[PDB]
């Protein structure tokens, strides 16, 4: 029942009370937010690759087009998903 | 630039120097340490897709194979890869 924007509080939370932790948390911070984006991109990437594959029919690759299924609603569970307003929701 | 394990070391750092903050930050490194290896299994089942259309000769979509090879490129820059022994290495510390 993690949730990123846990991890996020907890950061912020960190250094706002301990001001000499702000440049490395903030930074720590940053990491996490470029991979998670990181991670977004690629994952749209193999959900459209998903999608081709199924419309050329190609049944052998049916197992690993569904992996990816499982895989983005396990991450949107964590991660949530950013919407039009650009507003990371979560469930 | 900066790298996965600078954030790692950085929540291990805070929770050490300020002893009350280990609950909240050990959670958040579980989180990262989650996030990635989520990450890291999509990234290899892409990997597989792209190696599965290469070897059908498939060439309609060889360009989302060349843009998942560089997005995989990428986030071994700033993550590293994970060896067999379960080590994360970096750079030319890679294969």
């Amino acid at each position: 029942e993690k949730k990123l924007s846990d991890a996020q509080v907890a950061l912020v939370a960190a250094w706002r009370k301990y001001p000499d932790l702000r440049e490395s948390l903030e930074e720590a911070a940053s990491i996490l937010s470029l991979i998670v984006f990181q991670a977004e991109t690629l994952s749209d990437q193999a959900n459209e690759l998903a999608n081709y594959i199924r419309r050329q029919g190609l049944e052998e690759a049916e197992g690993a087009c569904r992996n990816i299924d499982i895989m983005r609603a396990k991450w949107v569970e964590v991660c949530g998903e950013v919407n039009q307003y650009g507003i990371r929701v979560y469930g």
